[PDB]
């Protein structure tokens, strides 16, 4: 009960921060999370043991894939809980303990390819799951790993608050299938600009839960400049991957993941931050004004990718 987590002075300081890098000691992670959790939720949201157990067997559902991997679990839970600290008062009890967990489970058992490979390919979970197919498999596992005994975290709740809870945790990870933002993105755009944003509105609050998800997922745009930079390498190294397996299917695959074409790279970082990236920071900012920092951090990086083309670097 009186055990609280304290990290090192420059992660104690720099974790408060929308762009802090977790680092590569993936031994400090689960504190990382436990720390986030106890500071976000509070010190008795989870029962210590418990949690443990749950974490170390949730790290164990990550594969050992250059980008879809627990660093990423880690790192888009940290930048739900930069949202969740700048915004103290507009978030439930369920909410700030369910995000933080939707987000270390989001892409639970990744492969590294896409919902597109797998319908080629004619995976059994393509079958299973006719879209969102990956996102629905995430939240299978989730509930996979909390029915395994001894790591069911939420048992202090009510049967309806449990089904509240694992219900926000099923539309967040949903929500992190980017065929899916774009139209979420549109609607919350019209409801902020015609004003009828409402956060009372179950509906309503899904969708900005909804973009809070894309806006995490998406956070390698919002590091600096050499992070960005550098897992930007792990990104293409999945997509390339990808395409040498359309290539075995007898399928070109798009420029993106045709490791013949890393020359276009460039061009193609630029038009994702345009019709992705500072659109989901954009409207985030309009709903959240204290995740501004990551718009800032998004526009930074997007000035980077117009040096790399100018060949200043
Ligand atoms: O940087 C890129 C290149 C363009 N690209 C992308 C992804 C899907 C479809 C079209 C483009 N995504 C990113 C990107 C930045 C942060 N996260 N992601 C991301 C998101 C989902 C899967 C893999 C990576
Ligand atoms: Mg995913
Ligand atoms: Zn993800």
């Amino acid at each position: 009960g009186l055990m609280q987590f304290t990290l090192p002075v420059r992660l104690c300081k720099e974790i408060e921060l929308f762009h802090f890098d977790i680092g590569p000691f993936e031994n400090m992670w689960p504190g990382i999370f436990v720390y986030m959790v106890h500071r976000s939720c509070g010190t008795s949201c989870f029962e210590l043991e418990k949690l443990c157990r749950f974490i170390m067997s949730v790290k164990k559902n990550y594969r050992r894939v250059p980008y879809h991997n627990w660093k990423h679990a880690v790192t888009v839970a940290h930048c739900m809980y930069a949202i969740l600290q700048n915004n103290h008062t507009l978030f439930t009890d369920l909410e700030r303990k369910g995000l933080l967990i939707a987000c270390l489970c989001h892409d639970l058992d990744h492969r590294g390819f896409s919902n597109s490979y797998l319908q080629k390919f004619d995976h059994p979970l393509a079958a299973l799951y006719s879209t969102s197919t990956m996102e629905q498999h995430h939240f299978s596992q989730t509930v996979s790993i909390l029915q395994l005994e001894g790591h069911n975290i939420f048992s202090t709740l009510s049967s309806s608050e449990y089904e509240q809870v694992l219900e926000i945790i099923r539309k967040a990870i949903i929500a992190t299938d980017l065929a899916l933002y774009f139209g979420n993105r549109k609607q919350l755009e019209e409801m902020y600009q015609t004003g009828s944003l409402n956060l009372n509105n179950q509906s309503h609050r899904d969708r900005v839960i909804g973009l809070m998800m894309t806006a995490c997922d998406l956070c390698s745009v919002t590091k600096l400049w050499p992070v960005t930079k550098l897992t930007a390498n792990d990104i293409y190294a999945e997509f390339w991957a990808e395409g040498d397996e359309m290539k075995k299917l007898g399928i070109q695959p798009i420029p993106m993941m045709d490791r013949d074409k890393k020359d276009e790279v460039p061009q193609g970082q630029l038009g994702f931050y345009n019709a992705v990236a500072i659109p989901c920071y954009t409207t985030l900012t309009q709903i959240l004004p204290p995740t501004e920092p990551l718009l800032k951090a998004c526009r930074d990086n997007l000035s980077q990718w117009e040096k790399v083309i100018r060949g200043e670097e």
